[PDB]
This record gives C-alpha cells, structure tokens and sequence, in this order.
C-alpha cells in the first residue's frame, strides 16, 4: 500500500490528505524515541523500541509541555504559536508528507521549529507541510524536540540533566530519518534541514556539532544562527539558572542527585511557572534554558570553531526579515501596544536600551543609545520606536547571523543570503511592527496558495518563488535553476531582496550597524 | 592736532593714512609694556614707563620671535600669516585706528591676532584696521602679545616664568585702552575684544579670567574658545615641556633657577629651534606653549568654571567655519598635498585619526574611526578626505566652540551664533580645503573693499555686512540695527539653539549646529577615554 510502510521500527499507517485540488499521502505523529517521562526527564533520548502491529499514523502527536502566551485571548497572530494540541512531555514524535505517487529517491526537507527554545510544536497551521511537498515535489518531515527545562535544564557533569537533550532530540530524529526516509521514497543523501528562529540556531549549532555533521547534506537559517546572543549559555549560567529553579520550588539543592529527584517529582506547569524567574536581568529577547557549551555536544567555543574552520562545509542559504525587534518590544518594553502607532517617549527610550542590552554596562548603553539615536530630533517617538525596533533586531538577530555568515563562508562550499522585506496584506498585528519575526515562515509553507487564507496573487507569486528557491537549493546547493540569486562571497558580500518586485542586488548588509554590534561593542564591554 | 595726542605715558605723534578715496589717522607701534627682553624673558609684563618728547608712532612695530612657515616659499597663501616686520623680544607695542574727524566717546574694538600661541602679528596686511574703522567709524585697536616659549613657558612656583605671560601681555594693552583710548576719541566703557584661532581663545580667557573681566565690555570669538584641547595645559605638563625645552638644549635641569637661567642666556632662535621637540606625541593641531590651568589666571578648571557660571556675563558673537581641520591635515597628515586632490587611502586615514586624537587609547580610536567611517564605501578617497577634514574640525574647533556657547549662554546676557561657509572667489589654496580656518578674518577687516584685490561685488557686500554685524553688535550687544529691514540674526537660546550661515546667499536660520558629531566628542568619547 501506498499507506503502509514498514520502518525499521515498525508498520505505520499513513492516511490519504487533499491538498489544491489534489493529494498526497501524510504519516502523522510517528514516533523517533522513547517517551522521556518518569525517570527520563532532563535524560538523553533513548531510540524508539520496535513495536508489533501497525502503528496509526492519521492524527497529528501531542506538543511537549511548554509555555503558553495569554496575552492576547483570542487573538490570531499570537495564537498561531500556540500548542494546537494536548500538551505532553511524551512529545518526541515527527511527521512526514510524501508526494502522490510515492517518488524514488527524492530530495528531503527536515523542518525544525523555533520559540525560544521554550516553546514550539510541529503541530502549527503555518508548518502544514503538503503544500511544500506537493508544490516542490519533496519528501517534507517535521520533528519535535523538548524544549524549556524539559530540554535544557543544564547540569554539567551530571548524566540525568546533561544539558541540551532538546538538541539531542533534533538528532534522534535526523538519524531517523537517515535509516527510514528511503522507505518513504526519500533520498537520505540528500537531506536538508531548515528551521526558523530557535530553529535557525539548532541548524546552525547541529553544522558545528561533530555528531550531527553526517546526518545532513545541505542547510537552511532562517532569522537565527548558532551565535546569537539568546541562543546560547556557558556551564556555569546554566548550572545557575538550573540551580535557581530548585530555589523557587523549595528543591534540596544539596547535590545535583538530589536537586534532579526533586525537580523530576513536580509536575509540568510547576516548572513552567517559575522558569522566566531564572533569569539573571529584566530583559527582552533572553530565555531560561537554551543549549549550553558542554565541550561535548560543542567542542569548543562557537567563536573559535567558526575561525579554525571545525564545522561541516556545504552550501548554506539563509537571512532575516526587515523587522526582527517589533515583536518583542510589544511583549517586554514600555511604551509598546498592539492598538496603537507606539510612539516611545525618550524615557521609555532609555527604559528599552536597557532592557535590550542587559549586560552592558552604563558606558556601553550610552554606546547604543548614541548609535541610535538622531540629535537633531531625539523627543521624536517615532524615530524612538524605530530605533528600539533595529536595536532589538540588529543586536539579536542581523548581526550574529551576519558574523556567522562571513566567518562560514571562509570555508564552506557556497552561500546564499537573503533580505525578507515583505509586509503581508493580510497581517492581523499593527503597521509599526512592519515586517515581523517568523512571518516569511508562511511563505516558505506555501501559505499563500490556499484561496481561503485572502492573500494577493503578488503574494502567491513570490510564495511560489520562495519555495521554489528553497526546493531547488535543497537538491542541489543552489537555489537558481539552470533573475539569478547571486553567491555572497567574501569579497562582493552580495545578497537579495525578497518581495514583490523584480529582484534586486545588494552588497553589506548592515554593515555599519554590524561593525557596531560585532566587533565595536564587544571590544569596549571587553575593555571596560 | 590730530596726529598729536598725548597719553598717560607721554605724546605720540600719529600718521594720515589713506583710506578708500579717503583718509584716517593711525597711531602705530605705540609701547604699552617694558621690552622684555634679557633678564625680563618669561617675565610678567611691566608697564612702560613715562617717556620725552613725542613717540613717533607712524610705522609698524617689530613682530615678536616666531616660528616662522618656510614650507611653500613664495606662496602667498602662507606667507601672509609670517612676520612682516623684523622679530625682535622688544615686541610688546599696539596699533590705533581713528576715524578723521576725531570721534568724542565711539565704540572700540581690540583684535587679538591667533596663531597657535606659537606664532602671529598684528601688522599683517590681513589685519589692515583701516578698513574696518573707516567703515563703521569706531576706534580699532590691534595689540600684541609674546608667542611660544617667550610668552608661555611656564614652570608653575617660579615667579620669573609662572605662566600665561602673553595672556598677561594682552591683559596689559587691554589696561593701556582703558586708560588712554579716552584720548583717542573712544569710549573705554564700550570695548569689545575680538579674536580669530588662539586670539578667540584668549578672548573666552579673558571672559573667565576674575583679572580681565573689567577691562572690556562685550566679545567675539572667531573659530577658537578657552577649552579647546590645544588652548591649554595642566601645570604639570607645561613643566615637563618646560624641563624638555631645557634638555634639549644641554641646561642645566637640577633648579628652577638654573634652568630659567641657562634659558635666558640662550639666543632666540635657539629656543624656537627646538620648540616642537617637547610635545607628547606626533600630532596636528597641538602646540608647544600655551596657556595653563595655574590656579591664579585661572581660579579653576575651565569646565568648572563654566559650569558654576563664574565669568563675566555679558553679551557674546561667536562662530566657526566649514573647514576648520583642513590647513592642519595639508601640514602634517600623510596623503596630503597642496598640488592634488588629495584623496586619502583608508592607510592614510587609520594614520590621520591617530595623529588627530593624539591622546586617544586604542578604544577611543576605534570609536572615532567607526563614528567618522561609511562602510558601504570606506575605500573612497574622497570620503576618507573629508572625514579626515571634519574630524580635525570638529575635535579642535567646532565642537568646543558649541561647548563653550551652550555653557555660557545658561548665564550670558545674549549669544549669537554663526556658521561661516563661504569660499573665497580668488583662493590661492587648492579646492578641497574648502572654507579654510582663518580666512573669514578677510571679510571681517573689509579686504573685499578695495578693488585691486579681485573679489567679487557679492564679496563686498558679504563683507559689508559682516562688518555692519560686527560693529553694531560692538555698540549695543545686538549685531542687528533695531526696526531695520534686512533678516534678522536670532539669539542662540538654550532651547533653540540657532545660528545663521554666513555667505553671499540670502539669511537661513537653523538649529543645533552638528549636534550628532558634538553629542560625540563632547558627551561620549570623553567618558570612553575616562573608564580603564
Ligand atoms: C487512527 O486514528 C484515527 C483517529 O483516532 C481514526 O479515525 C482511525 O480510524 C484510526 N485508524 C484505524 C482505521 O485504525
Ligand atoms: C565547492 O567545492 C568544489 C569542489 O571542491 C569546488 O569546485 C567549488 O568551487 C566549490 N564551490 C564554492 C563556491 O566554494
Ligand atoms: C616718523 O617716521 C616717519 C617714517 O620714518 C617719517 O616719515 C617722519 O618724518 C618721522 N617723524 C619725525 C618728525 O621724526
Ligand atoms: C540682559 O539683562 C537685562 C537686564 O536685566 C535683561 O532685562 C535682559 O532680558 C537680558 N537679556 C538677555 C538676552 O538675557
Ligand atoms: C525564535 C526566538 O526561536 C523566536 C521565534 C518566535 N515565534 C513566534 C515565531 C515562534
Ligand atoms: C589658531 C590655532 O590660533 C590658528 C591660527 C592660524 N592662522 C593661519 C589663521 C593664522
Ligand atoms: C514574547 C513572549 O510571550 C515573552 C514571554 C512573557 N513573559 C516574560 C512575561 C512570561
Ligand atoms: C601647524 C604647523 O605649521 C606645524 C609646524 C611643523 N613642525 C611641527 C614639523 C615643525
Ligand atoms: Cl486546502
Ligand atoms: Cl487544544
Ligand atoms: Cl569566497
Ligand atoms: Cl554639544
């Protein structure tokens, strides 16, 4: 049957989906390793034991167990990101579309969530994988990995909370797919990972990672690199915070066995509920348990791998859309609302660099502000809105991936990098929040092309566009096929715009802020 | 008589000077101050001492020891600012313009000439006050003071050479007008003392100093203040340079006394010889001797001293021009050249910052260089040039200039602020220096009157006006005539802070002038340098 594969696992039981005026066949919520309860909280994943009988794979899994935003009840862009489904910490489950008939040896997409690290689900609407598949004629798989202290809880030195399981989940998965995907008409050689957000640094971390490097042939960043500044912290802070959670729930914080039994005897929203008080300053754009630098999972600092070249050398494509920074303000800063223009004040100015920029000192806050701000009409709030807008993003986002980007394409094999500039006709959130984080994801999914959804046929067009240059990049390491998508290479440093229009060519993108943020900043927090 | 006046000190014998198909009387090279000279080198001035007969003051006086500028031979455009006149230690004398006939009680106006405080005269043609007295019929005055190490060697607990002696020089003439301008015609409750360079910063000195304050009326300062960073020196490093300037010379170092003494036996140039030898680093825009923080001309810190409003409050005309670093980048910046275009490779440029922010660490040289460098496009000669130009300008002129005019206006009785940017029709130097320091002072002593000299009839009317904002804002405090027609120059307020640009082009207003560049060197680098 062309429902029925038989993995190395087990039988699984697909199901027949529509998708534009067609099908094509969907194996929902199949799982890759043993459900980390009990005794196997904050554990590396175990494989999947082999079960008998067939496995129904017609419905989508249950999310892990994370936190879920209430701040807008009912609200469409903030629920969008919501867990869809019951949440569990039985969670480690992947799910993959496969073109009708089944292909042979086909080019395969592995999809990594992003949220934080804290959040996320394979579940979501706008990561409804047929459309890519059909569309591109790909084998598109979705996987789940923990996240939250569930995935992250980091306790060097320990082998029941080693830290950065969440990552070692992504693996499992990848190594899955490696040993099944052939069965599904997939091409295990020609594997692609992409991810978004929390997602784009897991691709970024698992091309540094030695362990993962032959997992993968090819990589996709979106809006996230290995670097950035929230995407990562050493053993010592992740010990702290680990050690700080036992703290707020009255834990015995005598020894790590000790502190593990008891964090493993509370229940989920326990954790949850304390985990943003962790955290070592106010702050935007900071999270509670990220992927740690163990020596094991990263052998070395992120920085020193990247100039010795340790890292697998392929064709990577990735960028960023134009207002990464919008999002959070709206979450975290003062002054910010999702019913009006949010014109900041100077002091909500002030008040936001700090939050931003939580480990700069005085000097060095002074430096931003400085960077941003325009004297010849400092009290103007719109200009202040903006400004926070491009810090936030610059420092967050643009610039680490930039310094990825130039410090990768020293040795890797070909690069391609993009500016998502588009502002949907459609998006439910203010004007001022322009062109947010996460919302090129819709048109990497093919969104665009369900009727229903109301989009432009402009926007359909450059949906099309867009999966198009992923697809072909992905079974081939250029997203041309024999307007050109120029290579950015050392030299030229060349990359293009994504919208509506004609294609257009640009070199340095950011650079002056990115000399700001990458190498300026960081010499003077560094010398002071 | 006229010509025949007889002052405090004895008579003196003026001169019929003509004066754009007219005439004027003009009383030069009258003493104000002792020679001196020998034992007297880096002494306080000493009043000159009543004389006989009548003085003979119908020629220019001698310029005092100088560096004098041999590196274009024959160009005009740097020769104007040499000596003219043959230097001498025995330099201490002044200049006096008067309107013919003899005015009762008119305003007076005392120019300081700049020059680094290493260099300058006031009988360069350039400062030709008859012009400018016949004009707008006040009484000019040009003075002198000792430049270098003869007028600013200082060696602080030492009373043969305390410091600040030029300063002293300048107070003195100063005294002199206000004790016999009187006889002149003038009225010595109604001067103002204007200077360009190192004479507008010695003019804010003035301002500040408790011992000048009632010498003068009002002030206007041409591209320099007191706290620029090379108007001045601690007390420390001006003994350092001062015990330099002696092993330069194999003195005898081990006393005060020794060393002054093994100085004064020295011939002139020997001193001058060796002047730059003592500065801390190789540098542009910075200068051997200058004034110094002493505690006595100088009751406090300079910034303190703005800050708690201690100076005189009175009425204040200051301004820049739009290419302030220029001339200093032509002398001493690699890349540089008179005869070329003189685009500038970003070696050149990392080379230049160093030695325009001499006292920078590494970090506040990464700091200038990332505020001053567009990355989309460093290696454009023409953007490294002109970023070379600003900074040169903004860190030696312009923005201590704004310093000085937002601190001062929080206590003043009325600031008015200019923006020069006008480059001269008939300009011997090569076009990418631009609006170059000092040449405003041309328009200001009413050059472009006198036909032969080739400017352009919108120069004349430049300077005209200029002169008519100078002159008026010398009578009344405000350089715009009440009820007039013509635009009107607006008070700098704290709040608004406007200024006027200065041209041949119709008035235009605008506000903060280079707020971003001066937040900068003002606000931010300071407190980078400060932390460790
Ligand atoms: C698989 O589960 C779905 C939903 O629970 C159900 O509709 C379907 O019948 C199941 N597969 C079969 C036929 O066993
Ligand atoms: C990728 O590697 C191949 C083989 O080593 C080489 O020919 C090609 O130039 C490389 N591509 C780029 C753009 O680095
Ligand atoms: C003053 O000096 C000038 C120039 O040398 C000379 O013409 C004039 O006769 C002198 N006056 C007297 C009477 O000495
Ligand atoms: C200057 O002082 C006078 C006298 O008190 C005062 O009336 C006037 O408002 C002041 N002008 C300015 C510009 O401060
Ligand atoms: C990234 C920080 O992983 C944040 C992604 C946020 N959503 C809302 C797109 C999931
Ligand atoms: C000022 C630093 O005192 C410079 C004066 C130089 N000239 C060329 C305008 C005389
Ligand atoms: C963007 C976002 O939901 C941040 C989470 C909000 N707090 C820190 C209040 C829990
Ligand atoms: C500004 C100026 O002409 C400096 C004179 C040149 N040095 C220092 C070399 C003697
Ligand atoms: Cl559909
Ligand atoms: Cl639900
Ligand atoms: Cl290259
Ligand atoms: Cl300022």
């Amino acid at each position: 049957s062309e429902l029925l594969v038989n993995t190395k696992s087990g039988k699984v039981m697909g199901t027949r989906v529509p998708v534009l005026s067609s099908h094509i066949s969907a194996f929902l919520g199949i799982p890759f390793a043993e459900p980390p309860v009990g005794n196997m909280r904050f554990r590396r994943p175990e494989p999947k034991k082999p079960w008998s009988g067939v496995w129904n794979a017609s419905t989508y899994p249950n999310n892990c167990q994370q936190y879920v935003d209430e701040q807008f009840p009912g609200f469409s862009g903030s629920e969008m990101w919501n867990p869809n489904r019951e949440m569990s910490e039985d969670c480690l489950y992947l799910n993959i579309w496969v073109p009708s008939p089944r292909p042979k040896s086909t080019t395969v997409m592995v999809w990594i969530y992003g949220g934080g690290f804290y959040s996320g689900s394979s579940t979501l609407d706008v990561y409804n994988g047929k459309y890519l598949a059909y569309t591109e004629e790909v084998v598109l798989v979705s996987l789940s990995y923990r996240v939250g202290a569930f995935g992250f809880l980091a306790l060097h030195g320990s082998q029941e909370a080693p830290g950065n399981v969440g990552l070692l989940d992504q693996r499992m998965a990848l190594q899955w797919v490696h040993d099944n995907i052939q069965f599904f008409g997939g091409d295990p050689k020609t594997v692609t990972i992409f991810g978004e957000s929390a997602g784009g640094a897991s691709v970024g971390m698992h091309i540094l990672s030695p362990g993962s490097r032959d997992l993968f042939r090819r990589a996709i960043l979106q809006s996230g690199s290995p670097n950035c500044p929230w995407a990562s912290v050493s053993v010592a802070e992740g010990r702290r915070r680990a050690v700080e959670l036992g703290r707020n729930l009255n834990c015995n914080l005598n020894s790590d066995e000790e502190l593990i039994h008891c964090l493993r005897e509370k229940k989920p929203q326990e954790l949850i509920d304390v985990e943003w008080n962790v955290l070592p300053f106010d702050s935007i754009f900071r999270f509670s348990f990220v992927p740690v630098i163990d020596g094991e999972f990263f052998p070395t600092s992120l920085e020193s791998m990247l100039n010795s070249g340790n890292f697998k050398k392929t064709q990577i494509l990735l960028g960023v859309n134009k207002d990464e920074g919008s999002f959070f303000l709206l979450y975290g800063a003062p002054g910010f609302s999702k019913d009006s223009e949010s014109k900041i004040s100077r002091e909500d100015f002030m008040s936001g660099v700090k939050l931003s920029v939580p480990h700069a000192n005085d000097l060095g806050l002074d430096a931003v502000t400085l960077q941003y701000t325009d004297w010849m009409d400092d009290n103007n709030g719109i200009k202040n809105r903006d400004g926070l807008d491009d810090i936030v993003g610059d420092h967050n986002v643009i610039c680490p991936l930039m310094h990825f980007v130039n410090k990768y394409t020293k040795f890797g094999n070909g690069t391609y990098l993009y500016f998502f500039n588009h502002r949907a006709s459609n998006l439910v959130w203010p004007e001022w929040m322009g062109v947010i984080h996460g919302y090129e994801i819709e048109f990497v999914f093919g969104l665009p092309l369900v009727k229903e959804l109301n989009y432009t046929a402009e926007e359909e067009a450059l949906s099309r566009r867009i999966m198009h240059y992923w697809a072909t990049f992905a079974k081939t390491g250029n997203p041309n096929e024999p307007s050109k998508w120029p290579l950015f290479t050392t030299k030229e440093q060349k990359f293009i715009d994504l919208n509506t229009e004609p294609m257009k060519v640009h070199q340095r993108l950011r650079v002056q802020m990115c000399v700001f943020w990458n190498q300026f900043l960081p010499k003077l927090l560094n010398a002071t």
